[PDB]
């Protein structure tokens, strides 16, 4: 019924969105920021032309992430909109699109791993694209991409089926257990599209994370961890779990919703008198955002995944303000965005019907 | 017939130069400042030299339309002032030879969609240069080009009879109304060359946008189409349908006499006692000139095609003055150009006659 | 005899080199610029190497100017001054084999209209050229470009001969009637150290730029003209118009003395009570030196190839004050040059002999 | 037991981290500035990622020490905490990984000596990768590298063999006593992950230094040694003395025993009342830490490796607190780095264990 | 006199190093910053590594002779110090190395003149190359580049054989006499080395230079000589002669003892109560070190070569305190260098044992 001094919107209006059929005029102002001028709008083109990232900043490693977020929000607005269902498909075409081009992947050759980024490991880039290949046909009903993502599921359960672990590396000895929710969602993905039961491998999985990679009692995974050497990095991360468990509510709910509160307890800090909230990164320090710096975006994420409406109102309430949105023109812009992926994970969390949701996501009107 | 200050004449000489057969001074001015000084004046060299558009800061993205501009006014010189055809003929030469350097289509190419820019799609640029073709050899009568001409007709008319829609897009799935509106109404200028009938394809394509691309009761564009998904991009545009309903007028009068008064309504915002006037570039806003921040110069194309006299001199005031026009040495220059291609929209705007008149231009000597 | 503030020195000293054989000190100055300092000066070296043009921070298509109008007041001071004979030889070769890299014809290629920039058009470059191998051979008597100067006298001679208009375009459809004037002089030189009268072309190219570009009223030429679509700028220039008199004068006297008193009415203001004088580039406008900028510097060049005394006394006192020139360890230099090519332009106006004397110079027997 | 202004720990902490099987708080948290942010800390990827060097600014020619002296740390944190022996075998393999990197290498070949940095000569750089390649399967047991560590012992052994000196030049021409130290090091290494006996050349290595190379009375090595024309530069240094000794002592401790009270004499300065210590680089002079700028960094080695407390704790006030160290998020950041290496050296002196140890480390089991 | 603020060490300590068997400690600190830095003091390596003359900001086009009069130094070194003679052999190894690389020679072929920058004139790099080939045998005894010695000394010789004027030139048609007595002087040093007399051309050039190329009223030679074109340029040079005279005097004393106070006339301005020096570079002039800003530093040179303490005394008492020296962990370092080579050529002063006595320097046996 309020409004904090800095906000655009409501926590209840944004939870309202899907109830009304129609997006709020701050999100209407993201997507025309997305979309709307010439050239120089991230999803003006499907063309290996990257301004907007240019224009924003967005380190290389990094705008591969930010696409796959603004997939992963479009998605959502599909859902929520019906009306706007057709300009998330055109737009899902575009993010796969740029997902694809070499200044997205190039890192990966770069580094000497290799010509080819998703023959084998490369998880944290082709469990993004695979997913977001599954999120637009779910969408639009389109077969454009249908061919690669058969293949690129394919390459993905052989490589889970071949590891001792279960999940798929990045690199040589590096695990990381947020790319690996990415992955199997997208098998949940595919098996919804086709008849498949791809998804049978995530039973083992979660039984692997749960009894190696995370801590219970606190509710929170380890930054990493590395087969080879049977070494787990000795901190907990705040960005790395959030990220987690969303993407796990959407698969198992049960398993998200028995370490959340102990998570909350771990990481997140409320303060100005219940109206704030911000997170710790790891364990060990009172400071707020370490390491890369999300663990308070994507734990609003996260909260929107649980329908946690008072956490998700007391982050926003430190996030937003500060970074001091103007609406010019109907198009949203940020002045001083507090983190990397700011608009795309703020963006994402305002729309975000839960993984769950875009799984059952009806077909199009056809 | 008063004038205000930044103003260099009154919008009464300039509607009066076709009647007087001469051009106002400070045309013949800008004439200056596009012809006089060597090596840097935009029109000193047929030779891929682009000085005078480093000097301006122009994209690179946008020389084309900057050239081409520039050739729209130049036609229209062409018509009003005999004394200048042959040098208006000279410059048009001139803009056709730059208009084919790697500099201005090359971003094609860099985006990954090919290396001929001409043969499929990217009506965008060919749709201009095909406009440029047939106007240089009505001033002329020149066949300079003409081989060049009936061959990119010919792929403008092949791709519109191969398309489900009317129209040609830009990109795989971009269509866009107001580069569609050059590529037809180059059609109309090859069937008053050549015998053709190339034209019959206009009915087709005003009846298409007239119930997909069009909003009927605010007389607006939509931003864009996109015919794979089927989508329209729930924005309209002041800058796109002022350029649309512009050359929409010399191939169907009625047509854009029909939506004028509404598209008026929806995006112009009068102020100051009625003496000046700013466009908004898009519904929902009470911001001018948003998006790419050309809606008020092309609302002023609009007002000079459709003989608004009273809107002209509006907008003419609002874009003009804080511009700082200053003529030194009989060269017209703006310390403040207030948007891209503002001196070539501002010269196409003071010298337009009509796109229907350039159609029936009378033949050039022999 | 007066030395205004700002100036080196007067008007008459600098008429009188010729006569007393011997440049004045700042013009002994200025060549010490051109020679003296290893690497960085522009005379030091044969090779392709342009640190003093870099350090003037000149356009790279302007390059080819810079060298000519050091050429012309090269050979001016081979006939002011016989001690300085050898000296004027040297560095004229050095001119003509810096004119030859590829820094300073390369923008034709740039551009798009070839590798080669010799074979068609492109007179602004080759005219200069021609005329630099010439005198060259007049002021030394060596032979080294003997061969070349032939074969683009050829060239040049091929090209007027072939075209409906008299003379050379330097684009396709860009006729410039002042870089014809430096190709036809470069015909009478070629001319005067052989036998031969290719100069003969000269009378229809006068006839053709009396009658079509040149307003006989104003005595003033159009901005340039383009054959192909047979136009002409409607603009009257005045560094066009000084620059083509000036040429002019060396090969046919009457034809500019014709035109240089209304040339004069139409672009030459005196101010300061009759001490100054600036032109203006064209006309229409109150302000001096527009364009280019170069309406006040090749206006001085022509009032020395006129012998008009006065004005160039009035141009040369709007000139030079506030560009502060200073004599530093017996080296000329420029605190604020107001346009392009200003020493070079400076130089030659202050030691040029005419173009006539350059025709008729003496061997160096 | 008392705590020095602007330290983190006591000289007592550091020392007895070893027999407590713990490294101290500001060990852990300098190990998360190496492992902890994605990309951007060292020890992330073993691609040929530097982007930790790159916001270090590290020059190129010192990234081969860095990742070394990284590497010489992690291998006593190996014998320190039982704990961290899996991730400090994670860090060693990332380490040896990127240390063959060309960006890491390069310079061999930029400076024209050739195109193989092993070939012949450069002991500078292959010195420190077979000890890292020996290191790293004492601390972990894999013989994945086991093959290149052969043959770089090889290419080494016969090096020396072959030269009627007492080691290895590094550029033609070029003798340093501190980069063989580090060659004979590896030998010993690999005898005793073998059988080998390649370490018996150490013997006529040791009488080579001691009669051409060192000044005996001052304790203290020349800069250098020129075989071609016999040359000896003049000067001693303190750095090249410190980190000679520092690994002799791991080969002959009586040696090093010898000089070090000398080598105190002659480079050491004690002031603030015996509070602190600064480390002149050579003789003649009073100012410290000339030349390179790490005589007192590899003094604090040294003292580590002599078991001097007092000496480590005077150089230690004298190093760090002026650094402004700081934990934000539990992890060690510097604001005012003292010399080049500044972290990498700091962090090796805390936890250094003794060349020797490391040579008669334990197999990992219990 | 004491030690003016600025100075490191008097005069008559410079000039005592060779009687006390060694250098001073600022001698020594200058080494220092040659040898002591790994990576980027000078002659830290012998690869195409040039970290140091990147930081002094060195023109690529100075590189080479920054290189050659650190030799130079060098050799006086070995011949001061035998304590250091091991070193400087080093240095010297590393000298010749550097000066092999196309960064150092590169201009050549850059320019346009060629690919190989010893086959033909260049007088200006290959000269100093063939003196240190030289200079590092005398030192060392080492025949490491005896083979590429003969061959540059060969093709020196033949092309002063082939010219009709003594000497060779640089580029076509410039000669610079400065850059031949280079050339000379490494004549000697073969002839020393082995049984060879190659030196006998020097009589026909030192001939041809006093004749030709040197006002001998003003003991000072002109810029430069074009011997195609017959010119020569018309100022003398204080830095030139002071170079010349210099290396000449080695090979024939009385010539530069004849010229020396004419020299000191024409150029030299005695100040601040008979303290300092600071040398005109031409004359007609007040300013001191026009040009190319190095008359002083090489009349500091000149004046070691004659023994002329007094004026050492003046002109570094102008050069050094100034540049603000200080040594700092034993190394010398200039915080304001007033000129390009600029601790070279102080370092080459303050240690020059006389290119005579470099001549006759003894063998390491
Ligand atoms: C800018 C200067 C000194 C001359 C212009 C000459 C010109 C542009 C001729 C046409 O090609
Ligand atoms: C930037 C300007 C003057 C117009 C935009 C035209 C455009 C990008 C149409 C879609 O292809
Ligand atoms: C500058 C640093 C950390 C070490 C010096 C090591 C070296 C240059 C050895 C000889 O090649
Ligand atoms: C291995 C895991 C990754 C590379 C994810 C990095 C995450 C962000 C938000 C840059
Ligand atoms: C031709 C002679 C030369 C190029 C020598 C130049 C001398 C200095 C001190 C730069």
């Amino acid at each position: 019924a309020e409004l904090p001094p800095g906000r655009l919107a409501t926590t209840e209006d944004y939870f309202a969105q899907q109830a009304k059929q129609a997006v709020t005029p701050d999100v209407m102002a993201q997507l025309a920021y997305m979309n709307y001028i010439d050239f120089i709008s991230p999803f003006y083109s499907r063309g290996c032309s990257f301004e907007a990232w240019e224009l924003k900043h967005t380190p290389q490693r990094v705008i591969k992430y930010s696409i796959a977020f603004y997939a992963y929000g479009l998605a959502s607005v599909a859902l929520i909109d019906p009306k706007l269902r057709a300009l998330a498909g055109h737009d899902l075409d575009i993010a796969v699109s740029k997902m694809k081009c070499k200044r997205v992947w190039g890192d990966w050759e770069e580094d000497g791993f290799g010509t080819d980024p998703i023959e084998k490991e490369n998880i944290m880039y082709k469990g993004h694209l695979n997913l977001m290949y599954g999120l637009y046909q779910l969408v639009t009903g389109s077969r454009r991409y249908e061919a690669e993502h058969a293949h690129l599921t394919r390459i993905i359960h052989d490589e889970i089926a071949a590891n001792p672990f279960a999940g798929i590396v990045c690199e040589p000895d590096n695990y990381f257990v947020q790319c690996n929710s990415v992955a199997y969602l997208s098998l949940w993905v595919y098996d919804r599209l086709h008849g498949t039961d791809y998804r049978a491998a995530t039973r083992a999985w979660l039984d692997f994370i749960q009894k190696d990679l995370i801590d219970p009692e606190r509710g929170a995974f380890y930054l990493s961890y590395h087969p080879e050497s049977g070494a787990v990095k000795p901190w907990i991360s705040a960005y790395t779990t959030a990220w987690t468990l969303a993407m796990v509510h959407g698969m198992d709910p049960a398993f998200s919703e028995r370490y959340y509160p102990r998570f909350k307890q771990t990481f997140v800090e409320v303060y100005d008198e219940g109206r704030k909230a911000r997170v710790r990164e790891t364990a060990g320090t009172d400071d707020a955002d370490g390491g890369v710096g999300l663990a308070s975006a994507f734990t609003l994420l996260l909260a929107r995944e649980m329908g946690d409406q008072q956490l998700f109102d007391q982050l926003l309430n430190h996030l937003e303000p500060p970074a001091k949105p103007s609406i010019v023109s109907a198009s949203l812009r940020y002045e001083h965005p507090g983190s990397l992926l700011f608009d795309e994970l703020l963006f994402l969390a305002k729309v975000h019907a839960g993984f769950g949701a875009l799984l059952r996501m009806p077909p199009p009107a056809a």
